[PDB]
């Protein structure tokens, strides 16, 4: 466990600027101009197969309306203002300039301010959290406390620097973020994560139980031999590990793995050849858009694969979705963002056996209807012996905070309430 | 086993044109100019990780030189002429205008002209075969036969039309090429293929044993090399869009394969090493039959169709197998007799990788001629 490992250019080790610098997101006019003309001068795309929807991936017929909107209608100036409504900063951790949002509520006497580290995954970003933030940071009067939020871009994502050498997997990111909270002055704090953030947050709780006082997860999953074996034992007689009302989230197993085979293509290629697949996505707005938006389709509700349009209007406006795309396009981070897959699937990282070391920190789990996978509390208790509760929603998918901001924030606050309650 | 199954736009079924028309490959000046501008207006790509070579996929330091060569040094008009040095044709088979090359030797009396169907895979094309052709079609005083070659573009590849509806997997392409050979007037022929060519030929010999009189196949760290297959088999339309729009993307995606499948150890090299076997012109030629035809998506769809529930037996035809040492799935000679009961020989070349005919044209042609020679001696 190396806490001082250097990920930036090696010559800057003795020239580390350790200050917390204020930062403005900007959509520069040359960038915007170049983007517009790259969309305008696009190529004709192979027509899709008729009546297939999204079952072969992004429907090319839908590209005209999205690209036209992006070039002509998307309000670049207004959106820059939208993104800057919160405070941004940068500070160098281990050679990397890490970006984070920080939202601090104003509080009446008798209300405690409590730090929460909020972690995004792929292909999301800090944009994911904007609509959830007013709820997360609100003062209530049913509550003793209010949340101060720190929300960093993962290294190689959004506005954070990427590693210059191999080795930066999820476990190493756990370290960078622990160092970040130390930089900012925090000794104890809560962590919330989904997708990668669930993985990285889980590792932080594993490594630093003294610092993490509670972990909330909306992507709770164990892929260990013991977990999978227990998964198969429950196929024999289900009422042993899972409730029948929840049984259809897991069973039959043949459904789970068939849909998993169909959907893990991106993950397979990103874990092996991220620099290859990422090159076209770096250069083409149409490519980036198709690749990322397909996820916002399927991972929200699998049944949307049937529809001709996505349906990418099911939950979000065009602007909300292009906001997130803009954090990939304007920073050129698609390749660096994909490398986390390659690093995390390493032999080295898997030999760390994260799925077999228990988290001894109080834990809360949120389980939306249409998450890509599900595990009952019985198997979860193996990785999280101090599991306080598993909150089950009958709605929502993978991008929970982005999709159901109110429901998300309500549940996170409820968790922290219960965490503070038990500490007594 | 539907022999009439229609794959193109159904309105053509009644008005079906069955003629064989000469076809010329062209790089239109507007396509060339758009490609040049698209290359010159280039985005700065994320730098590669320190000292890793091609281990994370295509190394982005190499992008400048490739793309600059393509834009400034690759002689488009001259390469178009090279590509038209052999006769090309188009004919409608089952609703699809299928492209093929046809090379006929000039033969004296006493020499039989024997037809060979030569099938390329992905991400190759009929370009793979070009320098093997002079040796394959050579008229020998020592031989009682000379080969005539038919080399088609797989449907949705190169200059052959894509299917307009789900279902066109390899087995269906076996049907189309059976009908192609009949349209050309051949009642019996030999088949050669690697990659998709091997699976299609295999299927051909399995379904129509009476017309395939000989089958030469050249496709008889692993998990690290399967990501392309997984995504193309499931979401070909997603991954394909970037590649249709971006010359850098297409070049990166295709050339990575010419690197690894030629020799897996070249993944360590900073450059590929994409200089190991071919000139830049040779590889860009193959790229052009993807770029200029906008066929990357349609070519990937073949994967999605073959890995379906509906798609997923022995060859009773004389069989020959040629094995490269640098191929991905090396398999012992004993398990080959399981798949091919009528296996005549299995040649093993210590040198060479996946793209055999393209990598080693002479050694390729020689092995094919020998196989066909032995085939003709069995019957008696």
């Amino acid at each position: 466990l190396d806490l001082e490992e250097w990920w930036g250019p090696p010559e800057l080790k003795q020239k580390q600027d350790t200050s917390i610098k204020p930062f403005e997101i900007t959509f520069s006019e040359t960038m915007v101009k170049e983007l517009k003309e790259r969309i305008k001068k696009r190529r004709p795309f192979a027509p899709p197969l008729e009546g297939v929807g999204f079952k072969y991936g992004f429907n090319s017929k839908q590209l005209d309306s999205w690209l036209k909107y992006w070039a002509e209608e998307y309000p670049f100036a207004e959106r820059q203002k939208f993104l800057n409504q919160y405070p941004h900063f940068k500070t160098n951790i281990q050679g990397l300039n890490i970006h984070f949002m920080r939202i601090t509520p104003k509080v009446p006497k008798g209300v405690e301010i409590v730090p929460l580290l909020l972690l995004h995954g792929w292909p999301g970003s800090v944009r994911e959290f904007y609509e959830a933030i007013p709820h997360l940071t609100a003062v209530s009067k049913d509550r003793n406390f209010a949340l101060e939020i720190i929300a960093p871009s993962l290294p190689g994502y959004g506005f954070s620097d990427a590693a210059v050498r191999p080795g930066l997997a999820a476990a190493e990111v756990a370290v960078i973020f622990k160092n970040l909270m130390a930089r900012l002055g925090y000794k104890q704090y809560y962590v919330q994560g989904g997708d990668w953030g669930a993985l990285i947050g889980s590792a932080m709780a594993t490594f630093f139980p003294k610092e993490i006082i509670g972990f909330h997860s909306n992507m709770a999953l164990t892929l260990s031999p013991a977990a999978t074996f227990l998964e198969f034992v429950g196929a024999l007689f289900p009422s042993l590990i899972v409730e029948p009302e929840l049984a259809n989230r897991l069973y039959p197993l043949s459904e789970k793995y068939s849909t998993l085979l169909e959907e893990l293509g991106y993950m397979h290629i990103q874990a092996t050849k991220p620099d290859t697949v990422g090159i076209g996505l770096t250069d083409s707005p149409a490519g980036l858009l198709a690749y990322i938006l397909e996820k916002f389709s399927t991972w929200t509700n699998p049944d949307l694969r049937s529809k001709e349009d996505g349906g990418l209007s099911y939950r979000w406006t065009k602007d909300q979705l292009i906001d997130n795309l803009m954090l990939y396009w304007s920073t050129k981070s698609i390749v660096t963002s994909m490398r986390l897959y390659a690093e995390s699937f390493s032999s080295r990282h898997f030999d760390l056996k994260l799925d077999e070391i228990q988290v001894q920190v109080p834990t809360w789990v949120l389980q939306a209807k249409h998450e890509l996978a599900y595990q009952p509390p019985c198997i979860l208790k193996m990785k999280y012996p101090k599991l306080v509760n598993a909150s089950v929603i009958e709605d929502g998918g993978h991008f929970l905070a982005f999709e159901l901001p109110e429901i998300f924030a309500k549940d996170v606050l409820k968790a922290i309430g219960e965490f503070r309650k038990l500490k007594n």
